[PDB]
């Protein structure tokens, strides 16, 4: 029911973020998000239109980190994600 969650690979630093950055980010127009840290796994969830990107993951190996990064952070894609050259964006409604 509209309701979607982003899920990367990081954690640890995103609760710090996620809070400093997401907290009240994601209190303003988003009704209440949600911050999952599984050491390595950084899983949000939220009610509305959440960004996410991958050139992070090419400075780490410099490869399809683009990609092969969203694809294996993105599984939690649920409203898919559209994809911007460098960055994509998992959403719900168009």
């Amino acid at each position: 029911s509209n309701a979607v969650v982003l899920v990367l690979m990081k954690s640890d630093e995103i609760d710090a973020i996620i809070e400093d950055i997401v907290l009240k980010g994601g209190k303003a127009k988003n009704p209440s998000i949600v911050v999952e840290d599984k050491a390595g796994f950084w899983w949000i969830k939220a009610d509305g239109a959440i960004e996410i990107d991958a050139a992070e993951a090419g400075e780490l190996l410099g490869k399809p980190f683009s990609v092969y990064d969203l694809l294996i952070n993105v599984s939690s894609t649920v409203g898919r994600a559209y994809t911007l050259g460098t960055k994509f964006t998992i959403t719900s409604e168009l």
